[PDB]
Formats: C-alpha cells, sequence, structure tokens
C-alpha cells in the first residue's frame, strides 16, 4: 500500500462529480494499491447537497477512501494536493470564470504541492486552465492540462460505429485545439483493427467526405446532442473521460498510442501560437507528457488547426482583460 | 472471453440506473472476461432520455459492452435474459415512507414478473431494487412461477454497507474491516441492523463488534435508528435518492451472486424465506445472512438470536406480512 495521495474535486455537488467520485475512491483511477484522501469543494449554496454526497461516499464502504473532506473554503480544498480536478465553473460569463480560476490558481500557488497535477474540466476548459496556470506561476506550467479526452473518446466511438468494431480498436485519433465547437477531430494518423489487421482510418472508411464533414460536425455537436436528449449533463461519459485522462497521466500511455490533452503550447512544432492552452497529441511516461513530434499536417488539417487556434486566442485576449480585475 | 450475457436494467432513464450502467459495462460486476449485452427499459416518454444514455455509453468506449438495447416494451426488455435488475419504480420524496409506494409500484412488478415468466431464461437472476423492494420482489416471483423462487432477491446490501460504515466510524477502522453485519427483514424503517455476529479487525486481531465498542445502548438504539433513517437523510440533503451508493450496493449484491461470497464472510440479501430456521414465516421475501457459491445462495444457519434480536426480527416479519396482504388485496381488484 502506497502512502496516501490527496485529490481535490471541485464542483463536487454537481453532476459530473457525482459520476466521478466512486471511480476515484474505488481504485480504478490511481490503482488498487493507492489510498486516497478525497477533498470535495463546492460553493456555499451547495453545501447541503455536498453533505449528502459525503454520506453516500461513506455508504459505499470503500477501503481505499482513507478520508473525505467537504468544504467551501479554498485554504482547505487546495492544501497539500497531489491532484486537483477543477470541474466547477460558472454555469459576462468569461469575466465570472476568470474570477473563479484566478482565485483557484492563486490557491494552488500557495497551498498545493508544487508537484500537483491540475486537470481542468469546467467550461470553457482551455481558457479556464490557462487562467489558472497564469495565476499559479510557482507550479510548472506542464502540470496543467484540460480535458479533451471526452471529445477524443467520442471521436473513437463515431469511427467504431461506421466500421462495426469496438471503440478501443481505434487508436491515435487526435483532438486538436479548443474543447469547443471549433475542435478538430483528426484521423489522418489514426489506425483501426479490422478483421485482425491494423489499417488507416481513412482507408477503412473509404468516405473522405464523411470524415471531413459529418464526422467533424457530429463530434463538435455531441455534447449539445446529449444535453438535448437527457436534459441533464453528459456526466457519465465526462467522468469516464476524466478517469482516462488522469489514469494516462498516472500510469503512462500504451506503447504506440498517443492521446489528446489540452496542454501549454510553448515550443510546439505545429505552427500553433505559443502561450495557449491547446489540445495536442501527447505520449506520457513517468507522469510527464511530451508532444508527438513529426506528424505531417495536410492542408485540410492545417486550416482546421488554425481556426481553433484563432478561437483560443480570442478567448485569451477577452479573458486577460479581466485578469488584473 | 465468455459468451455474452444479457443484462436488463429497468428504470434505465432514471438516477440509480445512471450511476449503475458504467459499472456493468466496464466489467467490474460480471468480470473482465464477460461481454455484456445491456438491455435498458423505461416508459415511452423517457425514450429520448434513454437515447442520451445510449450516446453516453457509446462515448465511454467500453470494449465489453457488446451492444445496448433501449426499449419501452416488455417483450423486448425481458427476452433471453441472464440477469434482470428491476430498478424502475416511483421513488419516494422527502417525508414519505417506502410503504407509501406499495400500491403504486406492485402493479408494475406483477407485470414484470409475468414478462419474466414467458420471455426470460429460466435461469435468470432477478434483483429487485424499486421500493418497496421486498414486497415488489415477492409480487414478481409469484407472477413468475416457472422461474425458481430462489432466483429472486431484493436489495438490502445498501443497508448492509450503511451499517458497516456506521460501525467503522464508531471503531475508527475502514468499513471493509467490518464483516458479518446482518440486515434482517424488510428494506424499511423496521429493518434490523444486527451486529451480534459481526467482527472487526482492530490492531491486527479479530474482535466482536459488541466486545470492541462496549456501548450496548448505542448498538441497540442510535445505531439502529441511524441506519433505518439513512435513506431519508440522503433524500433530504440531495433532494434526490441515494443513486451513487445504491448503485454500488447493487454491484456488490450482483457480484457476490456471480462470483460467490468471500471466505469466512456472509452478506445480507432479501430472499424467499421458505424453510428458514430463524422463526420467520414462510412465503415472505425477507432479508437473511447468506453465503453464495456457484451462483446459489444458502442460509447461514446456527446464529444465536437473543431476546432483543428476536423482537426486532418478529416486528419486521409482521410488517412484511401486512405489506403482503396489502399487495395481494390491491392486485386482486
Amino acid at each position: 500500500m502506497s502512502e496516501p495521495i490527496r485529490v481535490l474535486v471541485t464542483g463536487a455537488a454537481g453532476q459530473i462529480a457525482y459520476s466521478l467520485l466512486y471511480s476515484i475512491g474505488n481504485g480504478s483511477v490511481f490503482g488498487k494499491d493507492q489510498p486516497i484522501i478525497l477533498v470535495l469543494l463546492d460553493i456555499t449554496p451547495m453545501m447541503g447537497v455536498l453533505d449528502g454526497v459525503l454520506m453516500e461516499l461513506q455508504d459505499c464502504a470503500l477501503p481505499l477512501l482513507k478520508d473525505v473532506i467537504a468544504t467551501d473554503k479554498e485554504d482547505v480544498a487546495f492544501k497539500d494536493l497531489d491532484v486537483a480536478i477543477l470541474v466547477g465553473s460558472m454555469p459576462d460569463l468569461l469575466k465570472a470564470n476568470v474570477k473563479i480560476f484566478k482565485s483557484q490558481g492563486a490557491a494552488l500557488d500557495k497551498y498545493a504541492k508544487k508537484s500537483v497535477k491540475v486537470i481542468v474540466v469546467g467550461n470553457p476548459a482551455n481558457t479556464n486552465c490557462l487562467t489558472a496556470s497564469k495565476s499559479a506561476p510557482s507550479i510548472p506550467k506542464e502540470n496543467f492540462s484540460c480535458l479533451t479526452r471526452l471529445d477524443h473518446n467520442r471521436a473513437k466511438a463515431q469511427i467504431a460505429l461506421k466500421l462495426g468494431v469496438t471503440a478501443n480498436d481505434v487508436k491515435n485519433v487526435i483532438i486538436w485545439g479548443n474543447h469547443s465547437s471549433t475542435q478538430y477531430p483528426d484521423v489522418n494518423h489514426a489506425k483501426v483493427k479490422l478483421q485482425g489487421k491494423e489499417v488507416g482510418v481513412y482507408e477503412a472508411l473509404k468516405d473522405d467526405s464523411w470524415l471531413k464533414g459529418e464526422f467533424v460536425t457530429t463530434v463538435q455537436q455531441r455534447g449539445a446532442a446529449v444535453i438535448k436528449a437527457r436534459k441533464l449533463s453528459s456526466a457519465m461519459s465526462a467522468a469516464k473521460a476524466i478517469c482516462d485522462h488522469v489514469r494516462d497521466i498516472w500510469f503512462g500511455t500504451p506503447e504506440g498510442e498517443f492521446v489528446s490533452m489540452g496542454v501549454i503550447s510553448d515550443g510546439n512544432s505545429y505552427g500553433v501560437p505559443d502561450d495557449l492552452l491547446y489540445s495536442f497529441p501527447v505520449v506520457i511516461k513517468n507522469k510527464t507528457w511530451k508532444f508527438v513530434e513529426g506528424l505531417p499536417i495536410n492542408d485540410f488539417s492545417r486550416e482546421k488547426m488554425d481556426l481553433t487556434a484563432k478561437e483560443l486566442t480570442e478567448e485569451k485576449e477577452s479573458a486577460f482583460e479581466f485578469l488584473s480585475s
């Protein structure tokens, strides 16, 4: 049994957290040998609901859940953290989110371990993540990431439906750019196992028009479609994606596979502006991600990558006007 | 890989099901080598919500989830089933008792028992969650005479896990170092959370719970009240029922059927009472301590029942007898 790690989930009385906490507490994210001190933060009006969530976690009788703490206070929530999963955001909008993530970045900067891994989920994910990182200069910028793994898994699922295979036989899809409707779901470098053999996804589909059109729109609009159907959030699949994202940080990516993660763009070789939080293909070893270098970018891909970079730059300049406050 | 099994969850557009489906689909219930055909039933105006759930299951990219079927029809939902998890029902709201829902929900379980009787495999395991769970389960079993009555069970594993959690708090250990708690009787306010046969690991030694705590009055009083009222406390706090923890308890209950109970441990399950040696009337669906192997449960025999425990077990048997008569009389009309 390893020494316990301290894991924060914010927005802890909300829908996504409610689908996530059991998977953290049962060992499925950080390993069956890894006890968890679970810290739950939400806003003061949600504290009565959060107490009910705490009761349910107790009632799960989880051996790895060494302690659970419910709080509305940043100095409790961010103390000595190994992992911070920032789910809560505002439901002007950007001004209110800058206030939240400047505050939480500042709390990370003074209360958490300097080795904390910070995974940002609450929308707008990339810009919230960038805001928090700029407000936490003593935390390595590489320790911040935002969730495009749900878009990634959605893309795998759409390819799997078109080909009649399970989504896990699809690998090396890429979500470039913003967790938004301008994201680029790219399969130029993806492979799928068909009848036992790996083949390129474009080769397997024989439908370039679909892959460059309807497939892209379907992934970009998938969250809106789930909300329209369920009237509630897309919490079950978002939680599973967070688990995948955090597990791959913690244990590394499989050999030959890369995954999508919003990370700081500094030094990228793909023509993306520096100082953005932008989703890239990454390989992960020893809890450290590295850009997949050397992927050729065709003209269709380059245009899509630039259009989502444009939106991220726009969000950054609008947000940072509110940064000094 | 084994051949796929077909697993039904009813009330599939609702909250408990939403907390449960991922655990079925990801292999944590039936095993990493067991592919699942997941069958989801709810009512007609909920099929749009269920379409959203199907999209989310797709988006989870689960390799053991071979297929997902969404339906509002019993002849689709109950066909060729290996496992039926009967969640769908009206929940209670703040301030209700679970027995307030008896006449609302037993009509549904009579219909679903009849559907099990003609459409499912005769080897189907039926796990009843919707309230009032014992009497709903008894009703379903009586409507499915061609399925062995031992294949029906109802969920007291959530009460069981709640009881472990309260003992763990009083003794300062993790809830999984508590074993052999028992929930006797009805999943209701007359349930008897019994720790006369429970053991706790304390400083590397196994000790009885009464011996470890040295507070008989708490174990016979506030402990019982806290476990009985826990479901209502969650509803008051969340304004919704306890879906995360109920789903986890369903997983525990079904996993122990599928793989068997751990060595030296027994678990609580509502089962048909016929032939019990604890003074419980026959022909009740009543929670007992059981051990399970080869997917077959057996009563734990020989546990001494003291005067306090006897009184509590008889009071909850009496309530179940009253519920049984209420359901029979209502359904006869």
